[PDB]
């Protein structure tokens, strides 16, 4: 939806990154889904959706 930043925080310990290298792969393995970590307060969460071009 907003492809401009993705856990540009560097608040976390750095696992973020590959957390996110894989939820985003995984997810992106059907073409319809893009990983994104959506933390606010500290909870670290994995939505996937990139459908549709």
């Amino acid at each position: 939806a907003v492809d401009f930043s993705s856990c540009a925080r560097m608040d976390v310990p750095g696992l973020s990154k590959v957390a996110q290298g894989l939820c985003i792969s995984s997810c992106k393995f059907q073409n319809c889904g893009t990983g994104h970590c959506e933390k606010r307060g500290g909870r670290p969460t994995c939505v996937c959706d990139r459908c549709g071009r």
